[PDB]
């Protein structure tokens, strides 16, 4: 099945996802000097105040922190949206090393790995319907630098030993997704996809401008994952990213100057 190794890796995934071939793929390069002011952009309005956490869930692939989503509790709204997107989990995507791991780049910048928090427009009921229309999803994109320790991401890294293999899961109420923000809002915006299978194209990229920092054994921690599960031979899960995809029939907008 898909993975992210020189067999079932990123070159790979298109045999059993065609749509990796797509029009709209994710992640891209963001060429600054390209990217074009749009004084129309909103500012983006996050409001986690009523965030409910549940679990954190190694998959295999990645951990994902799931959120309770059957009200309007944590929604991202405003930016380059029309309506209301609900939180439904947030994950990463790392490297190997310091000097890899996120999906998107800046100006071929790669930073050491990359926040997604996903969230589905609630004009669709569900996730699953979602994820059937080309504006079922807004994913703000976070990059990560290694330098000082992000306090909000510890309750995470301390968690991660508790759901080494894929398929464990731990508790995970009561965490706090604003602590894992950094000071400005400014993003770049463009139409895309999932950058894992099935790569569907439903998501309205919002990439935050500022990274946050966060700590060398931060990371560490991230990269003693494994992508196997318990009893079989171990596989670390790092550099589950995707390189950037052609840009094809697409302007990526800038919400500042
Ligand atoms: C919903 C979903 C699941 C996995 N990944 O990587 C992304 S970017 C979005
Ligand atoms: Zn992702």
């Amino acid at each position: 099945h898909w993975g992210y190794g020189k067999h079932n890796g990123p070159e790979h995934w298109h045999k059993d996802f065609p749509i990796a071939k797509g029009e709209r793929q994710s992640p891209v390069d963001i060429d600054t000097h390209t990217a074009k002011y749009d004084p129309s952009l909103k500012p983006l309005s996050v409001s986690y105040d009523q965030a409910t956490s549940l679990r954190i869930l190694n998959n295999g692939h990645a951990f994902n922190v799931e959120f309770d989503d059957s009200q309007d509790k944590a929604v991202l709204k405003g930016g380059p949206l029309d309506g209301t997107y609900r939180l439904i989990q947030f994950h990463f995507h790392w490297g190997s090393l310091d000097g890899q791991g996120s999906e998107h780049t800046v100006d071929k910048k790669k930073y050491a790995a990359e926040l997604h928090l996903v969230h589905w427009n609630t004009k669709y009921g569900d996730f699953g319907k979602a994820v059937q229309q080309p504006d079922g999803l807004a994913v703000l994109g976070i990059f990560l630098k290694v330098g000082s320790a992000k306090p909000g991401l510890q309750k995470v890294v301390d968690v991660l030993d508790s759901i080494k293999t894929k398929g464990k899961s731990a508790d995970f109420t009561n965490f706090d997704p604003r602590g894992l923000l950094p000071e400005s809002l400014d993003y770049w915006t463009y139409p895309g996809s999932l950058t894992t299978p099935p790569l569907l194209e439903c998501v309205t990229w919002i990439v935050l401008k500022e990274p946050i920092s966060v700590s060398s054994e931060q990371v560490l921690k991230f990269r003693k994952l494994n992508f196997n599960g318990e009893g079989e031979p171990e596989e670390l899960m790092v550099d589950n990213w995707r390189p950037a995809q052609p840009l094809k029939n697409r302007q990526i907008k800038a919400s500042f100057k």
